[PDB]
C-alpha cells in the first residue's frame, strides 16, 4: 500500500516521501505518467508501469509484509500478486535514491500536472 | 480533479496544498477518513464525506470549471456531478483557511494514518 511504498522511500533515500516525491515532476505521487522530466521521474514512470502487470490486488491500498535486513528492503513471503507489488515499490525506492544527485527541488510540486506532455506506453 | 481541488487551497489559504495538507492529520490527503485530530482535520474529514456521496463522475480525476470573482471561488454550472464535486472543494478549501488559525504543523506529515481511530460512517 501507500504506506509500505512510503516507508520504504524514507528508508532508501532519508527523505520525507511525500515532501520530496508527492507531486513531482511529471509521474512522481499524485497523478498518472506523463513525460519525464529527470532521471527522478523517469523512476516513478517506471514504478507506475511496473503496477499495470499486477492483477489480483490494489497497489493503493493492499498491505503486504516486508523486513528490513542488512539494510536492504526485503519482500516479503506474501502472495504472487503482493510479491510483485513490494518488488514494484522496493525498485522505485531504489531507484529514487540513486538519484537523488539530480533531484531538483525546482520539481518538487508540480502542480502543472495535468498538462505534462502524455506519456508512452510501458 | 486534485487540480483544482489544490487551486482553490492555496487560492483560499495562501499555502502550498499538498504540503500543509498532503498528509495531515487522520483525514487530510493520501489515505482515507479516521477520528479527526483537530479542527483543520475535521474540514478534510467532511470534505471526504462530500466525495463519497458524489455520483457521475470522478472526484480525484475530472477537471471542472470554476472562476475566481471578487476573491471568491464560484463554481461553473458544469454538470450535477462537478458542480457538486466543485462546492465539495470549495467548501474544503474555505473551511481550510477558517482553521489556519489552529493548524499544527505537528500533524503536517501523519505517516501513521492507517493507525487512526476509525472515523464515523458519514
Ligand atoms: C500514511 C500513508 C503514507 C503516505 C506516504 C505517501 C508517499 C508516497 C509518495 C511517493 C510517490 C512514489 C512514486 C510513484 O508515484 O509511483
Ligand atoms: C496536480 C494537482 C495536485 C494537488 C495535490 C494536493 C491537493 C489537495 C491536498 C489536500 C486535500 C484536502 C482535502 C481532503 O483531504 O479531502
Amino acid at each position: 500500500s501507500l504506506f509500505e511504498l512510503g516507508k520504504m522511500i524514507l528508508q532508501e533515500t532519508g527523505k520525507n516521501p511525500a515532501k520530496s516525491y508527492g507531486v513531482y515532476g511529471c509521474n512522481c505521487g499524485v497523478g498518472g505518467r506523463g513525460k519525464p522530466k529527470d532521471a527522478t521521474d523517469r523512476c516513478c514512470y517506471v514504478h507506475k508501469c511496473c503496477y499495470k502487470k499486477l492483477t489480483g490486488c490494489d497497489p493503493k491500498k493492499d498491505r503486504y509484509s516486508y523486513s528490513w535486513k542488512d539494510k536492504t528492503i526485503v519482500c516479503g513471503e506474501n502472495n504472487s500478486c503482493l510479491k510483485e507489488l513490494c518488488e514494484c515499490d522496493k525498485a522505485v525506492a531504489i531507484c529514487l535514491r540513486e538519484n537523488l544527485d539530480t533531484y531538483n527541488k525546482k520539481y518538487r510540486y508540480n502542480y502543472l500536472k495535468p498538462f505534462c506532455k502524455k506519456a508512452d506506453p510501458c
